[PDB]
Parts: structure tokens; sequence; C-alpha cells
């Protein structure tokens, strides 16, 4: 029947964006979110409208504590649940806010949302996904300004060469089971909804190929590709989609 | 009507199957050629049969040399003159072999084919490209998942490859103002040289985490198509590695 | 007055040929270790008998937990009561085990463990040591891996701490050059292996290594952090020195 | 006896810095130059004044034609004429200008002066260097913190440097089992050009993290030192960044 994925995050932006592709593709669903419940069940409802019980909704705090790896095996159990397979994972799940180095959260908070959302709760619905167990993949949302950081990010960016890590260590570990793990790391996207018109521009006018910020769907678009059968021989690779973002100097 | 690609070195093996899926695509191409012309006339005439005047062969030798700008000139000519347009070039041509730095070809030949095919024809074809120009514009680059891991005694080769990564993101900065994309497609072991041994061959195949086997041409050209596509206007500057995960492989 | 360092980890191996250089170039020292006290003990007596009040201990568990801030604050406060400034951090202390993806510890627990060791620490420590900052030559060098892009079958949590500590080398790096704090890191491919490993097993990485078909000593790993935390490398930051024999260069 | 090195464009700026420190730390030295007679003759009489018979020069063009191999060649037998042995090579030699891919030195002219002096000259020395072996012997590759973020317009001298990174790879790879390592000490910002006037200086400088200022000469000359020094024995293949940060900055 028809194969399902399972998307963190995917309520609002680039997650919608990939839970939109993968459905439009041919996929069931599982649109995972931690606080946007509207906007969860708002999309679910227009996916079933088109194609019925092709989508549901799974809650779950992404956040590090001693109850994530419960709650990651629940995503994965929930995708098994629904639709009784799971053949992609797709970890856009994110938290992201400056940690600066010298000075309402704590510091062990900020460690286990940044490191937790961006690194650990990936590992775990790696695990979870490869122990349930065709095209079977894996995709990290990574980012292309990984080693050209923003300035007091560093819980961020720690989180993210995670990822990288976590990407090519499960690609070695998880080709045996025919299982591929790829990222796609966009530059500048959708920009934070909290930050002014003046600052949006500022980053738009940096990007070489047409001043302006990916799309969503553009970032989805690589996604699609890399879970594809136009994929089946690439694992551990990373796609820049940046508009040339990171090959700009200061 | 149709838009239109140059491949280089198209005549067999990965770049024949870059062209026949571009062709598939609908585009038209040229399928460049050094030595093989008997091969290269029979690519176009399998294509010319699918779609009339879809498919013409262009001769040059990419060796570095006085002449090369002219010869990459022709190249990216004979698109316009063919076609109209010139909308995609894939920089497939290369030679490849050892060239040991302790002791045929003299040193400096092997300069001009291992630095000049692999990096300079790359660097001549990308500026004729770009001087001769909605549209969907880009250049990929057959680049080698390998580069930071490479083959004992193949100095001059890793140097040309680690050069055209260079050119893939020089171009890509510069280029990105005309809408021109410049990406990388990097295979780790795929169809291996005719040359090598059978055994040789196998123990390659066994290091690699994704099946124990080479890609085929054909899932090289399927990261090419994606990278000249539509869902891929918003990459540039970016290097695909098709190696089944070879190249996370430890000694 | 001399200047003083923090090495983590610093009772046995690498880092304590770390420390020991370090006090061999004028620094005094704190040794930080977790289990091995008699170990970091024994090398603070060492280093004393050498030159008097130029060495202290300081015990820690550097897994995460919600007390490990203020561990890591203690480590870089034990520094400033010893000897009266920190102008040196070394992060050298690391967990090191498989965690396979697929079928005694539970998996939150290597979490803490490997995480928290290689990468959250440093962060925390690194943290402490700016805020206690905010003629000298400040600088933290983290002890990274060269084969964080090759990595072992099984090491998913490992590599991942190494990586973020890449990450972190950067992003502190970038945000404390304007205290004038250099960041950098050091990469060992194989060194000193472990200590009940079988000498065939032993070989089996050796005879990987372009340079010498031999692991690299303790020592010649302190040489890149002493070259690092000098006045010959006052421009460097953000770099990683990878000291591996060429092993990173091999393929498959 | 006292070890000897080869350091290539050392009349003046970085290489004179390296040539002057490796002297300071008992090297002899060969100063090589290409028109830089006056400064070269200049340099060579300061370090004899300093102690007698411990400094020459090479006069060579590292532009690529069919004879570099042999002026490569000349510089290394220049080191073991004058000092009987050669422990060291530091390609610092560059040439370093703009190659606009859209548009009176002719392409294969600038070909040759951007690729031949920062790659090939280096791998023809490597090679010379290594053929005549028979002791702490390393070759130090002058490369460029910036070669993944460019400058506009300068692709061939961007190829150029990637080119050395993959020699630098290749070459310690292959030299290993000789004893022989071969490392890399990248700048990003240090002594700006000469033709440069100081409100575009400025504008580099206040880009650095460290300090908002260029490297000094004798800070990129304090890698280089430990790189062929007892202290860095187990390193090779490896590129040290001395770059204030530079290369972390984000657009
Ligand atoms: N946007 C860009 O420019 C850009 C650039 C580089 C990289 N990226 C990467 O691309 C991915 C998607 O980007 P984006 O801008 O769409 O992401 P985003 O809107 O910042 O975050 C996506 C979703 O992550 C979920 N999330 C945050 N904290 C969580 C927690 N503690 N538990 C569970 N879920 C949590 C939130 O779900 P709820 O709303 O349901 O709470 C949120 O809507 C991210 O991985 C991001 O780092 C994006
Ligand atoms: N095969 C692999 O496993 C592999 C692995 C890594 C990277 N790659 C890269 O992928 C690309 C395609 O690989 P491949 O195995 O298909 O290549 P290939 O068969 O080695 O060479 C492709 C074509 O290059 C042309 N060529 C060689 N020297 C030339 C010269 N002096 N002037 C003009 N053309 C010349 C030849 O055309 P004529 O036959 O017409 O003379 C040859 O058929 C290459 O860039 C290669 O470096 C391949
Ligand atoms: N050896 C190599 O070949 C090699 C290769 C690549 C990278 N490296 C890196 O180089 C550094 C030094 O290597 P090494 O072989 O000397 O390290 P090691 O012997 O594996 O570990 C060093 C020390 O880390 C401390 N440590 C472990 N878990 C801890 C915890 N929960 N809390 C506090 N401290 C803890 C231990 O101190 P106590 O003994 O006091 O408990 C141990 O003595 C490490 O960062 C390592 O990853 C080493
Ligand atoms: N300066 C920086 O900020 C910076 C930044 C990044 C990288 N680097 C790298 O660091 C190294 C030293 O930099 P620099 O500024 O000192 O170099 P430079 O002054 O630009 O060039 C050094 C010497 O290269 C020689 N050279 C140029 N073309 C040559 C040819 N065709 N044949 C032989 N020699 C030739 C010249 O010797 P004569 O004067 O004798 O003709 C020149 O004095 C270079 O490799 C450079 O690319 C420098
Ligand atoms: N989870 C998310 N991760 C990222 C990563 C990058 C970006 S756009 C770049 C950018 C850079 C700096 C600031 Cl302060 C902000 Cl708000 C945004 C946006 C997001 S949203
Ligand atoms: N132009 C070409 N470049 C390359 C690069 C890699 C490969 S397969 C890997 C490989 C590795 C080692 C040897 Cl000795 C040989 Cl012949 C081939 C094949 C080709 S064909
Ligand atoms: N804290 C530590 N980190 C590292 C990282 C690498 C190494 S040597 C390589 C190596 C690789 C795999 C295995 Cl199983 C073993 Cl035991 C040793 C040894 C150590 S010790
Ligand atoms: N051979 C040489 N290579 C380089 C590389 C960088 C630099 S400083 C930065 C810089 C950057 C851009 C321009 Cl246009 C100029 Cl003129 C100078 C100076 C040199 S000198």
């Amino acid at each position: 029947e028809a194969p399902a994925a399972v998307v963190t995050g995917a309520a609002k932006r680039i997650g919608r964006a990939i839970a939109v592709k993968l459905h439009q593709t041919g996929y069931r669903v599982v649109i995972h979110y931690h606080n946007s419940a509207e906007a969860a069940v708002s999309l679910a409802d227009e996916l079933n409208k088109e194609r019925s019980n092709t989508a549901v909704v799974c809650q779950a705090d992404l956040t590090n504590s001693n109850v994530l790896p419960a709650s990651c095996e629940e995503i994965i159990n929930s995708c098994f649940r629904a639709f009784g397979r799971c053949d992609v994972l797709v970890n856009n799940a994110s938290a992201f806010y400056p940690t600066p180095l010298v000075q309402g959260k704590t510091v062990e908070t900020q460690v286990a949302e940044l490191i937790g959302t961006n690194a650990i709760a990936p590992f775990l619905l790696t695990m979870s996904f490869a122990q349930r167990q065709s095209n079977l993949s894996i995709v990290n949302l990574c980012d292309a300004m990984v080693d050209q950081p923003c300035m007091a990010f560093s819980l961020y960016n720690m989180g993210k060469h995670a990822l990288v890590g976590l990407t090519q260590s499960a690609a070695l570990e998880l080709a045996p089971y025919g299982i591929r793990v790829n990222g796609v790391a966009p530059g500048v996207s959708l920009l934070p909804v909290a930050m002014g018109e003046e600052e949006k521009d500022k980053w738009r006018r940096k990007v070489p190929l047409g001043r302006r910020e990916a799309s969503a769907e553009q970032i989805a678009d690589a996604v699609i590709f890399l879970v594809s059968g136009s994929a089946q021989y690439i694992t551990g690779s990373i796609i820049k989609v940046d508009g040339g973002l990171s090959l700009v100097h200061a």
C-alpha cells in the first residue's frame, strides 16, 4: 500500500511544507507537534480531505529528559499504529535562540531544549525507527551555516554539529539494513516570526542567488529527492539548500 | 522551445548515462567526445531516432594547451548553433591515472591532461557558457567523493579534483547574479575503469556500506537530473555525494 | 606571577601528559579527576616536589545533570582560589564506549555521560572560564577527534559529542575573541590505546597509520596543546590541529 | 651540521619572515626569488653577516611551462650544492590577481601563473625534494584560510589554492613511508597587498574577530616553525589556520 512518514515539528513552516509534499508524493504522514495543536489538527484535516485516513497528529515535547526515549518510541509507534509501517523519518523539529557565554530559563533547561530537540531526539527517533524495522530513509534538517555560526548561539550550533555526526554515524551503521540517512541544510529560509522586517531584509541581502530566503517548499524539494528512488545510492550526504550564502566571506 | 545541454565526455559510461537521462527529461543534447567518435555517433543516432534533430556530436581534446580556450568556446558554440540556446553544462570528461611523486608521458603532459581535463577545461567551458548568456541555467561538475582520502600516488588527479571543488564554489558565487547555478556530483565507486582487474574491482565493491556494490552510471545521472531541475532552483555551490557511504568508512 | 591552567581528566594518559608539559612550561595546574584520586594526588605530589605550591587536585563528575553547571563553576573557582588567576582551560576528559542503534546502562545515562563529558561540560567550563575574566594570553584547548567524519561503527553518541565540541570550539572562538580569549582544538587519531586491548588488536590500528605505523604518544598530543597556548599562536583561534600521523587521509 | 631549508618567494613579506625565523632557529636557507633580486641579495647579506655561509639566493620563474620541472629541480639542487642537504621545503611563492569569468594577459598566461605558482611548482618541488633524499624532513605549503569563502572574481587563484590542499593531503599520504611530513599554514588576512589603499585595508581589518587587525608576517612564520619542529613530529596532512577567526565569520 502507500508508504508512511513521520515529520517532527510538522504543524508550521518548513516541517508543514515537508509533510504536504510527502503527502502529495503518495505518503501517509504522522504530523508531530509540541505546542501547535490547532495548526497540526488543521493540516491533518486538509490532508485527510484529500485522501481519507492518510494523516494523524502525534503530540510530544522533544526536550531532553529521562522520559525523552519513551516519547520518541511513542512517535514511531504512532506511525505503526495508524499505518502498519514507517518508511521515512524527517527530523525537522528544533529549538533556536541565543545562549550567550558571558552574562528566564536556567542553563540546564537551555541545554535540554537546544541539545535535546536538535540532536538527542533525532538520535532516539533514529534508534526507535531502526529497531522497529522498499526504500527506508531518514532525513535530518541540518544548518548550512554550522561552520560560520551566529554570535551567541553556541548551544544551538553544538546541537546542529551533533546532528551532522548522527547523520554520518547512523548512515554507516544502518546501511547494512538498507536504511539511508541524509541531511538537508538550509541557509536562510523562512525567517523567525519574532524577527523585525529590517533585520529580515538584512539577511535577505546576503544571499547571492536572488537576494531572498528559501521558500519552505524549496527546502521540502530536497527532502523529497533524498527519500525518492532517484537517491537510492545516497547515504551520509548533506545537501545545502542556501542560495550560496555559506560561500560568502565576512 | 526545448532546453539544451552540453555533456562533456558523453560517448560512454557516466557521461552517456547523463546525456540519455537529460534527453529523456526533454533536453536537446550536445554529445562531446575526444577519441570515441563511433560511440558518440551511435548515441546521437539512438537519441535522434527517439526525437529528430535533438542530439548533435562535438569533437574536442580537453588537454590544456594554447588552443584549449578556442576548443571550449567551440563546444559551447556548437550548442548555440544547433539549438539556439544552452541551458545546462555538465563537466564530466576526465583523465584518471597515477602520477607517483618518487620515480611514457612527460610530467608536463600529465599536468596538461589531469589538470587540463579535470579543472582548466571546466573553467574555460564555464567562462564561455556564462559569456554567451524564465530560464533555469546551471552547471554541474563531476567531482570525487574521495578527494580527502585520496588513492595512493594520484597527486595530480587529486589536485585537479580539488581545483574543480574550488571552481564549483567560486563560479557559484560569481554567477549567482546572472541566475546561473553551479553545483557538483561526487561519485565514490561507480563504473570501475575498464583496465582494472576483476579482483581489484571486487575489493572496492566490498568497502561500500550501502550494498557492497558500485553505483550504476544511472544513479550518478539521477543526482545530475535533480540539480538541473526546478526542484533545485535555490541550490548553488553544493556538491552532492553519491557514494553509498564509502567516504564515511575509516581505514 | 606564573600563569595557571585547569586540565580536565588529568590523572592519567593524555591529560596527565598535558598537565606535566604545562607545568614544565611554568604553569601552576589544577588536576581535575573523577574516579582516579590516587593517580591525581600522585601527580600533584610529583609536581609540587618540583616547585612547591604549583599543583592542586579537584574532583568532579562531568556527566550531564542538574548539578553539572555548579560542578563546572567550582572547577574554575578552584583555580582562582589556589592561584588567583585562570589563564588556560584544557577540555580533555572524555567518556568513550559504543552505543549501538540496533539490538547495563540506560540510554539516558549513555547520553548524559557521552554528551556531558565530551560536549556539555566543556561548554559549561567555557562559560565559567569566560565569566571569571569579563601581558595576558588566555586560551581554551578542546581535545577533539581526527576521525569525527570517518567514525567507528556503533559509536554514534561519542561521535555526536565530539562533533558538538567542534561546534563549541568555533562558536566560542567567535564570541570570546572580543575578550582576547582564543579557543582551539587538538584532534588525535590513534594515541594511547585502551589498557587491556590485546597487542594483536593494537597492531591492527597501528598498521593503519602512514607516519611510522604507530600511535601518537601522549607527549606528542601535549606538544600541540603547548603550541596553541603559547605566544607563538597568538593570532590562532577557531583552529583544530590534527595530530594523527595521516590516519584521517587513509581510505577504506 | 645545521639543517637546510628552501623558502620560495623569500625576498619579501611572509616568505622573508619565514626564512629569517628558520635562520634564527639555526637553519641554513635558500632564498628563492623571481623578480626581487635586490631584496633577495640584501636579505642573504644580512643573514650571512649574522652567521657566514648560511644563506644563498636562487632565481626562478615558477610560472608553469615545459621547463618548470627543470627549474624546480634546480631550486632543490641549489640547496644540496650550497649546504649538502635539504631538510625543509616551504612553498610560499604565489601569484594573486582576479580572473573574472564574465568580461593584458591571455587566459592561458593567467592559468600558467596562478595554477603554476600556487599548485604545479609546489608539486614539482615536492617531487624533486623527495627524490633527492638519501633528521626531521618536512614540507610546509602556504595555503589560504578563506578557500571555501572565496573573493569574488578570483576563480583561478582559488582553484590553485584548492589544488594545493589536495597536494598537501596526497603528498602527506605518499611520503609518510619516507619520513617526510607534509603540512600547511593557512593565513586569513596577513600583510595586505602593497597596491591596496589604507581605507580598503581597514575594511579587511575590521572583519577579523581576534583584534580587528591582520596577522603579522612573524605570526604566520611562527606556525611554519612549529610544523617543521620536533614538537610536530607526528603531524602530517594538517593545515593550521592562522586567521584570527576570520573564516568563522558569516556574511
Ligand atoms: N528557517 C530557517 O531559515 C532555517 C535555517 C537553517 C536551518 N533550519 C532548520 O530547518 C528546520 C525547520 O526550520 P523552521 O524554521 O521551520 O523551524 P521552527 O519553525 O523554528 O521550528 C519547527 C518546530 O519545532 C518544534 N519544536 C521546537 N521546540 C520543540 C520541543 N521542545 N519539542 C518538540 N518540538 C519542538 C516546534 O513545534 P510546535 O510549533 O508544535 O511547538 C516548531 O514549530 C529546523 O531544524 C531548523 O533548525 C531552518
Ligand atoms: N567511474 C567512477 O567510479 C568515478 C568515481 C569518482 C569520480 N568519477 C568522476 O565522474 C566522471 C565520469 O566518470 P567515468 O568513469 O564515466 O569517466 P571516464 O570513463 O574515465 O572518462 C569519461 C570521458 O572523458 C573523456 N576524456 C578523457 N580524457 C580526455 C581529453 N584529454 N579530452 C577530452 N575528453 C577526454 C573520454 O572521452 P573519449 O572516450 O571521447 O576520448 C572519456 O570517455 C569523471 O569526472 C570522473 O572523475 C567517476
Ligand atoms: N587516546 C586516543 O587515542 C584518542 C584518540 C582520539 C581522541 N582522543 C581524545 O583525547 C582526550 C584524551 O584521551 P585519553 O585516551 O587520555 O582519555 P581517556 O583515558 O579515555 O579519558 C580521560 C579521563 O576522562 C575522565 N572521565 C571519563 N568519564 C568522566 C566523567 N563522567 N566525569 C569526569 N571525568 C571523566 C577519566 O578520569 P578519571 O580517571 O579521573 O575517572 C579519564 O581518566 C579525550 O578527549 C579523547 O576523546 C584520544
Ligand atoms: N598576505 C596575505 O594576507 C595572505 C592571505 C592568504 C594567503 N596568503 C598566502 O601566503 C603566502 C605568502 O603571502 P605574501 O603576501 O607574502 O605573498 P606575495 O607577497 O603576494 O608573493 C610572494 C612572492 O611570490 C613570488 N611570485 C609571484 N609570482 C611568481 C612567479 N611567477 N615565479 C616565482 N615567484 C613568484 C614573488 O617573488 P618576487 O617578488 O621575487 O618576484 C612574491 O614576492 C602566499 O602563498 C599567499 O597566497 C597570504
Ligand atoms: N529552528 C530554527 N533554526 C534556524 C536557523 C537559522 C534561521 S535563519 C538565520 C537567523 C540568524 C540569526 C538570527 Cl538572530 C535569527 Cl532569529 C535567524 C532560522 C532558524 S529557525
Ligand atoms: N575519470 C575517472 N575518475 C575516476 C575516479 C575514481 C574511479 S573508481 C576508484 C578507483 C580507485 C582506485 C583505482 Cl587504482 C582505480 Cl583504477 C579506481 C574511477 C574513475 S574514472
Ligand atoms: N576518551 C577516548 N576517546 C578516544 C577516541 C579514540 C581512541 S583510539 C581508536 C579506537 C577506535 C575504536 C575502538 Cl573500539 C578503540 Cl578501543 C579505539 C581512544 C579514545 S579514548
Ligand atoms: N599571494 C597572495 N595571496 C593572498 C591572498 C589574500 C590576501 S589579503 C586579502 C585580499 C582580499 C581581496 C583582495 Cl582584492 C586583495 Cl588585493 C587582498 C593577500 C594575498 S597575497
